[PDB]
């Protein structure tokens, strides 16, 4: 089997695994539409009952498989709980970083759209004022470039740049993942963390000096560090800060336990994993808390930067902040600078989401690398023309498998590790080689807070959210939601042949 080769390229591939488009887009936006500083206290609370112990699980998991042959839960599963319906349960742990990376590798494509289209200078000429006189010719740069509808049909017509863009982002993963993990991703990840932090640090420098009539960017920083306990009794702020917590990890995409399959037998992952995690969170509330909101609040005020974060989930990162650095002397360079970031977080973030299904097909198909890759790479490009051009397939898609799917998941693997497969047993299993051991008191964190705070925020999103998205939404939710259904079906088909595979073997 494949094994990092060092240390610090095994931190910094789990690093990039999850640093990446959900600490510079979705956390400014979770955190600005929950109050600032009232997500905070939420969200600093499910990284430690939730995130930490959950990282420390997948890289058990992960490791233990992986010393057997095996990186993906379908098998993973079994080999804790020998019953055929963890093999199927085990399909979520492809099924999610597969649905995941269908609209995830097209998003990134974006940034690097954008990047080179701000690099050139083919950019809106804001008019030499008024806000939406400044938002406005960004607001159709982003809407002329993925095609969002003009009329009532729900369908999308993304530029020509846009697809010939998403067609190189393809390339430019399978060229890294083919190379495999220690020569591909793990060489990667050297070179791209290192600029990615430094493209990070200038732009917070850069936005801390913005001062505008409307404020400062210290402004945007007390908006978001400032606790605010009304809303701490809100139930949807807790599901928010769960969710983002979940995202940002890279927890329940069964990816993080495919990165840990290649970690050696007896290689510590306690203070590997607490690393890895505790480096997306300095990412997340130092570099992308300080880039986005300070902003935007500096240049519209607290009320108007929350609105926009309320507008959508690309308003914030793709119209606002590279309208607020058009006012700037070499705003159109630090807009590239700003998409370059997003880029490089996205591909460190994608090529361990597709990771999963190239090694199920190696692991349990026996494909070569190559052909692992390339059908992997097939399987998403194919898929995502539903998210280029149908309105609104990738909102469906981030729900199912990006929001309500990674948080089940946890919930299950949690189960599946710590209850079926022992308590005991899975304590011993992620302790074994530690440099450090895992703190005590997170063996009953683990055991009976964790499973019990993901249960009752499960059963009140089903009950309380889930039947709006249900019956309040247009009919083409009915498409997408067709389609992923049988992606799962073709994934069980596929762990239905690689267990006949071993048998006839
Ligand atoms: C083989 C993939 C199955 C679906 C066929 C997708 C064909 C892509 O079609 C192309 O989309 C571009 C983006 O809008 C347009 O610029 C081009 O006019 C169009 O030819
Ligand atoms: C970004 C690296 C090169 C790939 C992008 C080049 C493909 C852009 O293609 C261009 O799109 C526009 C469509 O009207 C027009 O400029 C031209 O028809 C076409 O050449
Ligand atoms: C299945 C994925 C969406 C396919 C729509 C992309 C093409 C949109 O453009 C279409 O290109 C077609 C030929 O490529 C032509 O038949 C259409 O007349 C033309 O409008
Ligand atoms: C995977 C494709 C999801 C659905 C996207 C359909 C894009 C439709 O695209 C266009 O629609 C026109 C009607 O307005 C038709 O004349 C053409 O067939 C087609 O080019
Ligand atoms: C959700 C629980 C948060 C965990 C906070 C970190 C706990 C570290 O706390 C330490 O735990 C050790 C147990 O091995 C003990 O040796 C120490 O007495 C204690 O200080
Ligand atoms: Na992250
Ligand atoms: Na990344």
């Amino acid at each position: 089997r494949e094994h990092w080769a060092t240390r610090l390229g095994l931190i910094l591939a789990m690093a990039g695994n999850a640093v990446g488009l959900g600490n510079f887009l979705r956390f400014p936006v979770q955190a600005a539409e929950n109050g600032g500083g009232a997500f905070m206290i939420p969200y600093i609370i499910a990284f430690l009952l939730v995130g930490i112990p959950l990282m420390w699980i997948e890289w058990a998991m992960g490791r233990y498989g992986g010393a057997q042959g095996h990186g993906t839960t379908p098998a993973i599963f079994y080999l804790l709980w020998r019953n055929r319906f963890a093999k199927i349960l085990g399909v979520f742990g492809l099924w999610i970083p597969l649905v995941v990376a269908i609209y995830y590798v097209y998003i990134e494509s974006w940034t690097l759209g954008f990047a080179i289209k701000f690099l050139v200078g083919l950019v809106p000429e804001p008019p030499p004022t008024d806000p939406d006189s400044i938002l406005r010719p960004f607001k159709e740069f982003l809407y002329s470039y993925i095609g969002v509808p003009k009329g009532d049909e729900p369908i999308l017509k993304p530029s020509l740049f846009a697809y010939i863009v998403f067609l190189i982002t393809m390339f430019i993963n399978v060229s890294i993942l083919i190379r495999g993990i220690s020569k591909g991703i793990e060489r990667f990840a050297k070179i791209a963390m290192p600029t990615l932090f430094i493209l990070a640090v200038f732009l917070v420098i850069r936005v801390f000096l913005l001062e505008t009539p409307n404020g400062t960017a210290a402004d945007g920083l007390n908006f978001l560090w400032t606790p605010d306990f009304e809303k701490l009794k809100d139930p949807g702020v807790w599901i928010a800060a769960v969710g983002q917590i979940f995202f940002t990890l890279s927890l329940g995409f069964g990816a993080i336990i495919t990165y840990a399959s290649y970690v050696r037998k007896d290689q510590d992952i306690v203070l590997s994993g607490l690393t890895a995690a505790t480096l997306n969170e300095k990412a997340e509330v130092i570099l992308g808390g300080s880039i986005s909101i300070p902003a935007a609040v500096a240049f519209f005020g607290v009320a108007n930067a929350v609105a926009i974060a309320k507008a959508g989930a690309f308003n914030l990162g793709f119209i606002t902040l590279p309208a607020i650095f058009s006012q700037t002397a070499g705003g159109t360079f630090l807009g590239f600078l700003w998409f370059f970031l997003l880029f490089f977080a996205g591909l460190t973030s994608s090529i361990a989401i597709m990771q999963p299904m190239i090694a199920f097909l190696e692991d349990e198909l026996k494909l070569s690398a190559k052909h692992a890759v390339l059908w992997t790479a097939a399987i998403v490009f194919f898929s995502a023309h539903l998210v280029m051009f149908l309105n609104k397939s990738l909102d469906e898609m981030d729900f199912w498998a990006g929001t309500i799917g990674v948080v089940f998941f946890g919930l299950t693997e949690l189960i599946i590790f710590f209850w079926i497969f022992g308590a005991d047993k899975a304590w011993e299993e992620i302790n074994r080689g530690g440099i450090i051991k895992v703190p005590r008191i997170y063996y009953y964190v683990m055991r009976y807070i964790t499973p019990a705070f993901l249960a009752v925020l499960l059963v009140v999103w089903a009950r309380e959210y889930i039947p709006k998205i249900m019956e309040e939404t247009h009919w083409t939710v009915w498409i997408t939601r067709f389609y992923i259904i049988g992606l799962f079906l073709f994934l069980t088909f596929l762990v239905f042949l690689a267990e006949r595979r071993r048998n006839h073997e």
